[PDB]
């Protein structure tokens, strides 16, 4: 099968990458390198089966390039940041939303048969109903990062029951891993390499998320689009997360003892009631009956996802 | 309370100006006239609590300019309801969801404390449930139009947490009324003016859908928006349509009827089952249930509305 994989130079995108080449896909990478690396995928330059396309989303005509002669569409490019929601919401709906929309008029009479969409648990806003199921509602999204992912999640559902070609939307939970350059985690192991006396937490340190490492995620991808590739459905919505959830102060803790450090916790007490910044949610945790019907689930729980992250990012 | 109507020159926004006007609001109109029309609102000017922008909502001046000095917005600028079947991607994009994420940074550096915005039925999709709650999920809409106005909606509630303001989201059902130059009633109207004897029915006459006449759905909106002003919610869904629902054929029943006029009617059959045109939803009626908590309920249902409509449109 032929494969673009959008961002296919970032965090995960180079894991699915990695997935995808091991297994005889053909694949081409579609990424500008404004978050990504070609280091992250570099042993496969020069692979018969892979191509690299240097290339801002933004631009149609690459977009149109890219997507000519592909079956499947592994769309991963976006910008992850939800801290940067309330000072550049530009920046987010520009890369989640209009990129995904010149995507879709690329993919209109490509030929692309499967669109499959990394969404984000931040579509479910703060989540009324935990564990969340997939049919939860009203979604109401309280960051701009996480209503660009449901928007993105809307045109996608739209062009694919107008233009008849199927979706497979998977909404991740928080997924952590080698290759991260975001996400708590990694902000945590620089603020102690740079200062090990002192430990900036922004929030209260109350929140509690599930965390998934990469390679249960890739996992789980790839389980998720098999069993898609079987079914019928037009759009199909999983979501993808841990069983359990952690605090942010537990992972605090975790990324301390790992570097044998004891620094003074400054919490930042945050905003809308102790939250790390404008929009962070305080509580996530995934449902994942309907992933697990397909017979995958996490070989670990968030805190062994969360102490071998770290100990990978340290080595 | 000042207020500003984006497509207040249309259909159902020349009918909720003329209802604020009536009640001593600040009445500012922002509409480009690209289906709306000064006739609609004309009698309103030389009045001191009226002002009228004629400007595009893509022009993110004009937008900034109408939004100054406004406590609340009422969003009703959106595509046209003609012929949506027919209107392109390209289109739908910008008169939904781009309009309203320019609208949305405009009002972050606001005084803007209220957004009520018109959504529709169709972000539901084909809905399994009916009548179809606002908890209804996945959402899943068929169309691009409805895909758009669900990423309309996404925006609005991420931006609303965001940027401390509040959003009160109605999906319409289907509105008709004086003034309306879209929708069934009109077509069918002009289509026996210009030939008495033949009415073309666009699908298979089949389709059910629940109408709500203008007067009503102006009541509704004034009742959900002095609910939601005492209110704490954030951001809250309500459904506005009727109790009951029509058929297309039933509707060209009644305008045959309240024409004198007894035509032959022929159905082209459609596509995908019926529909009238790609993305076209079979069955739709929503629950109001949630709506009538406040208070308000249809006066007329679908078939008076219908009626109430043709009279009107005669006239
Ligand atoms: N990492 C997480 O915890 C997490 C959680 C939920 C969802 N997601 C989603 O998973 C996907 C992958 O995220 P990630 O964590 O690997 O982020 P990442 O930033 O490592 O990867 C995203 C890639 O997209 C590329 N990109 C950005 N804008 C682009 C544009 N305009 N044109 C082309 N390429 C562009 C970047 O260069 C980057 O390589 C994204 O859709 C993200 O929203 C991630
Ligand atoms: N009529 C219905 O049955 C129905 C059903 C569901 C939802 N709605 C929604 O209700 C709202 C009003 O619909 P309507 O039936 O009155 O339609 P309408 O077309 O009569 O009114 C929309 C108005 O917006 C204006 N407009 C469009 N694009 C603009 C732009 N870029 N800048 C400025 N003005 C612009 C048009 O000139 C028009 O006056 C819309 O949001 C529509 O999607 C209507």
């Amino acid at each position: 099968m032929r494969v673009l994989v959008t961002g296919g130079a970032g965090f995960i995108g180079s894991h699915l990458v990695d997935r995808l080449m091991e297994e005889g896909y053909k694949v081409r990478v579609l990424d500008d390198l404004s978050a990504g690396s070609l280091k992250n995928i570099e042993g496969w330059l020069g692979n018969e089966n892979f191509e690299f396309i240097k290339g801002d989303m933004r631009d149609v005509e690459i977009v149109s390039k890219a997507v000519k002669d592909v079956d499947a569409v592994f769309h991963l490019a976006a910008n992850p940041e939800v801290r940067i929601g309330s000072q550049s919401p530009e920046l987010l709906y520009e890369t989640n939303v209009l990129i995904t929309y010149n995507l879709l008029n690329a993919v209109r009479n490509s030929g692309v048969k499967y669109l499959v969409f990394t969404s984000s648990s931040t579509v479910y806003g703060d989540a009324k109903v935990i564990p969340t199921p997939e049919d939860y509602a009203p979604l109401e999204p309280i960051s701009v990062y996480g209503a660009a992912k449901l928007a993105a999640e809307a045109l996608i559902s739209g062009y694919a029951h107008t233009f008849d070609f199927r979706a497979l939307i998977i909404r991740l939970a928080n997924i952590i891993g080698k290759r991260s350059n975001h996400g708590v985690i990694y902000d945590f192991i620089n603020k102690l390499k740079a200062n090990p006396n002192e430990l900036e937490i922004l929030g209260d340190g109350t929140q509690r998320k599930s965390y998934l490492h990469i390679s249960d995620t890739i996992d789980g991808i790839m389980k998720l689009f098999e069993h898609f590739l079987n079914g019928e459905e037009r759009v199909d919505f999983y979501n993808l997360g841990n069983e359990d959830w952690i605090t942010v102060k537990e992972i605090a803790e975790i990324v301390s003892e790992e570097m044998n450090l004891n620094p003074r916790f400054k919490f930042t007490g945050g905003v809308d009631g102790g939250r790390g910044w404008k929009g962070d949610v305080k509580l996530m945790l995934l449902s994942i009956e309907k992933a697990k019907r397909t017979g995958w689930k996490p070989r670990m729980n968030s805190y062994e996802a969360v102490r071998k992250t770290v100990r990978e990012m340290l080595e």
